[PDB]
């Protein structure tokens, strides 16, 4: 500007302040895929991938919510959250009808329609994991376009630094068939380059499958990716903190986790009270010094599949809860010095602006608060959880900030129906007199504007609450065994016939702000 | 912190989040002294203060916000954006009852109780200007704790620096009687100094009594504030960015303003299409160069007065309409370089930490957020003003932020009721959704609610909107020359009836956190 009391140009008042299209206000629906309807057990990234995203647009809403989308552990159950891997895509999200447009698949080979209520994880792997494997060896025997995008991404750097190591970790998991990498022939768990050659040659076909499969997740996610990206919506992950033991992610990375000189863990991720979760830790000390290179990876390999992810139990990167390995409970652990701010420097110089969201919630510490704040990452706020104490509640919409994102309720909390349903009388009282005397018979519609009126950039809607159901539709209770990350939109309910639905929404976004 | 990867302490846990009192959440009314209910023409800081007080503490209430506390220049109108003097207390505003209680004044000499609906701004001088002028004298010629008092006040060399200056102006202008001291004698107007030492030979009894005027409304009003205080409450003032031409403010400090050699403005004040105000515009180049001593000494005597204050037109401090002093109407000017964040780091550094509000109405540029948002000072939000453009509408609450007071309405805005009784149709419909479909009986509620469930730090409702009353009790119709200013609370009404408002707005105050 001129020096004081010296004259602006004549067009100052032309000067208004600058919206800043990060800030802009945003609704989205949490909707893992494996919850789409279908014919194959399964929801996939088929039809009803591109069908759902009309909705949305219809909607209005510019976000679409998904789970980690990597290959569940079967060492029980289908949680998106005891992955294989970090860096794999789930195989049983692979459309076979897509796969049958691309030639891989013939439409005789596809199963006889399946029952649609539920995913049923465990006969789902048996029925589609025969039909995957015949795409990807058709493909590797074809000689076209689609063998020349699988060369092109096997040999890319960025897929190869994690796929090569995968693939080669799931050949030997396949023929040694132990519980744990711990218990390999020393040859393969200590990573003779030998024994590694040795591998390519005896299970080539395992190999060359295993990364086939990768590629055909890859060009499936990416046409649904590109079809959001073409109706003005976002795709928001999810990444655990933690890994999986028994994966490539630990036996190619050793020194990456603090791991005694035969690769036992000497230490395990868990909460006191408590709760023993029992992953390997990082060796953030090691990290810092190669520039959090494993670290950068991961990150690179999440913005390849989505525009923005939250990061489950964001806490630890400033403190962390360390149990000795030996324990067979949480009680007798420290807190430990997560990595800090420094990690995301790294993250920032390696790979650009990220949109990352901080899961803040139950008891956080000063320390965790601090570093949220010094990178701008939002936190949450769940409704669900905003009745049961006082009006300092940080979930009420009283206290929300713009940069956070809003809940009705996550994966591991009831629906709204359900969560009204065994709310103790005193709370729903409380519920009814802070959403202004509205009546019981319309809490739905009641939480769900409490969210989207919310200052919360984002405001986030379980599709369990838009569909108006009951806690038979919950996907995860948290500790619980059973009957997880198994609802699907039941097969009578077809995105074409919820135009209702659509519009109620619009409405409440474009009141709001939100559209 | 110890280094990434060691132990933190054992009470780590302990270290929970650090709520800041400076973020809590309050509520305030806006209730002008002269508002008061009372049987002498006006409203003043005797009695009905203390029971105001009183209501505001059972209304859960910790704020009381006032307009400016100046004498109104008497050249028509009541008006305190129009003061006599930036730093002088109204002396109308001294309770009768309360000189009566020290000795000052006799029962007998109190006016018979005068009509009580509005205040009559062309009656209430000739009245009460004679009591206060005996109640003076009587001071002056006492000899017990008050005369030391009023010693010790006349010597504090922060009330000197302004009260000498006020009382030499005001018997100037009382023995020559130009309409402006532009038209002084040249000893007078050039401040000889033997012609001032003249002035207090020939004027002594006219400065003795007009400084003992100014000790009896400091007394009062430090009474009152003690009392707020005693209770929990803060008073939030006001004062307008720039002063009158007629005053001791420009009079004794020529060199602060842009005046000609003869001592008349070079450039008044405005703002473009437009609006004349004609204040003279301050030398920001030149207050620069001794340290901004001049608003410093205005920000100290506010501090004086107020725990906290708005200023008027904040957008001067970036950019002012400076209009030639020759020109009739706004349109002929320039937008000039305001002194900036500079100001606010001189009164830091000679003040300390002063919790000012930006009034930021209107079109403002994006330097005026930038400065705002430089100093952390608070803008405002008012409700009567989000509901007739489109969701991106600043003033509706899914845009508010922590640091902010929101308003229903200002004393420039209707009543809520008398706002609604001359909405378009189209524009009542649009608030009635936007509130969630509340029926148009209860706007009131819904308004004020609106207010205090927003996430701003502040709320604001002006006595007339709890009192629920119409167009009849507006305090300002903005540009207007009569009618203003003079809404008191009626005879009938008295703030031990209204416990019943008290416990309404104490309830909503409880449910969204400002208790
Ligand atoms: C945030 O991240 C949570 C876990 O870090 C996730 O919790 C869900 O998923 C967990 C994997 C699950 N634990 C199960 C898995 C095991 C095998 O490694 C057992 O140790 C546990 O006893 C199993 O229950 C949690 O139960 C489950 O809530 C959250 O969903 C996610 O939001
Ligand atoms: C913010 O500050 C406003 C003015 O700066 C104030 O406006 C009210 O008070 C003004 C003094 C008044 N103008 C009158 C006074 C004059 C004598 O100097 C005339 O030039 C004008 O023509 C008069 O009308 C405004 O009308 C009035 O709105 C706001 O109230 C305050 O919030
Ligand atoms: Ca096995
Ligand atoms: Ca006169
Ligand atoms: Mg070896
Ligand atoms: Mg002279």
């Amino acid at each position: 500007v001129p020096a004081v009391g010296e004259d602006f140009p004549i067009d100052y008042a032309d000067w208004l302040p600058k919206r800043d299209p990060n800030d802009r206000r945003r609704a989205g629906i949490l909707l893992h895929p494996t919850s789409f309807p279908g014919p194959y057990g399964i929801g996939d990234l088929g039809p009803q991938a591109f069908k759902f995203l009309d909705w949305l647009h219809l909607a209005g809403c510019s976000l679409w919510q998904v789970l980690p989308l990597v290959p569940p552990g079967k060492r029980g159950d289908g949680s998106p959250y005891s992955g294989q891997d970090a860096n794999c895509g789930n195989t049983l999200l692979i459309s076979l009808e897509e796969l049958v447009d691309d030639g891989l698949l013939k439409m005789e080979e596809l199963p006889e329609p399946l029952p649609t209520d539920r995913v049923n994880y465990s006969t789902i792997s048996e029925i589609k994991d025969p039909l995957i494997t015949k795409a990807a060896k058709r493909l590797l025997s074809s000689e076209g376009e689609l063998k020349d995008q699988l060369e092109n991404f096997r040999r890319d750097p960025n897929i190869s630094s994690w796929l090569e190591d995968a693939a080669y970790f799931a050949a030997i998991d396949n023929s040694v068939n132990t519980i744990s990498w711990y218990d390999w022939p020393e040859p393969l768990k200590n990573r003779h380059l030998a024994a590694l050659e040795e591998v390519y040659q005896s299970e080539k076909d395992f190999i060359d499958i295993f990364i086939a499969q990768q590629f055909l997740f890859q060009r499936q996610w990416k046409k649904v990716r590109d079809y959001a990206r073409s109706k003005g919506i976002s795709i928001m992950g999810d990444m655990p903190i933690y890994v999986g033991y028994h994966s490539a992610d630990v036996w190619a990375n050793k020194k990456q986790f603090l791991l005694n000189r035969k690769g036992f863990p000497l230490i395990v991720s868990g909460v006191p009270p408590g709760q023993l979760w029992g992953s390997p830790l990082y060796d953030w000390k090691a990290m810092e010094k190669d520039g959090f290179s494993w670290w950068v990876r991961r990150i690179q390999r999440a913005t390849d599949l989505f525009d923005e992810f939250r990061i489950d139990h964001f806490r630890g990167f400033a403190g962390f809860w360390a149990v000795p390995s030996e324990e067979k409970i949480a009680i007798l652990g420290r807190w430990k010095v997560g990595p800090g701010k420094p990690l995301f420097d790294a993250i920032l110089q390696a790979v650009g602006k990220i949109n990352i969201i901080a899961e803040d919630l139950g008891v956080i510490t000063e320390d965790v608060v601090q570093l949220r704040k010094s990178i701008e990452a939002p936190g949450m706020a769940v409704l669900q959880f905003a009745f049961g104490s006082d009006a300092e509640n940080p979930h009420l919409p009283h206290n929300h900030e713009q940069n956070q994102v809003v809940y009705t309720g996550t994966h591991d909390n009831d629906t709204i129906r359900g969560w009204w349903d065994t709310l103790p009388q005193e709370e729903k009282s409380n519920v009814l007199k802070y959403l202004s005397n509205i009546e019981e018979e319309e809490i739905s519609r009641g939480l769900i504007e409490g969210a989207v009126s919310s200052v919360a950039r984002i405001a986030i809607i379980p599709m369990q609450d838009v569909l108006g159901l009951g806690s038979d539709s919950r996907m995860n209770i948290p500790a619980t065994q059973f009957g997880n990350w198994s609802w699907r939109i039941p097969s009578s309910t077809s995105f074409d016939n919820l135009d209702a639905e659509a519009k109620k929404l619009r409405d409440i976004l474009a009141t709001y702000g939100r559209l």
